[PDB]
């Protein structure tokens, strides 16, 4: 087996590290609502994302996976991954 998970709250060690610009704080507010919209439900969201924002010129990062809005958006994502749902 080629596959090891070690730690967990270090998912909020990453929050500590922020993407460049720290501009992004503007973007955040609508980043986090995807990544709570991913997170959540899962990769089918990040499809439908994509759909959504299909005609964006905001979400351009979704497509884009080199722009700093899509490291952001996995950097909270981490925060939302660990508390996302109520239930199971």
């Amino acid at each position: 087996g080629s596959s090891g998970s070690s730690g967990e709250e270090d998912y909020e060690q990453w929050l500590e590290i922020k993407v460049s610009p720290p501009e992004g704080a503007e973007t955040r507010r609508v980043i986090e609502k995807l990544a709570r919209f991913v997170a959540e439900g899962g990769p089918e969201l990040e499809k439908v994302a994509m759909e959504d924002y299909k005609d964006n010129p905001a979400f351009t990062f979704l497509h884009d996976k080199n722009s700093r809005e899509f490291l952001y958006y996995r950097r909270k994502v981490a925060e939302i991954r660990k508390s996302g749902p109520s239930s199971g």
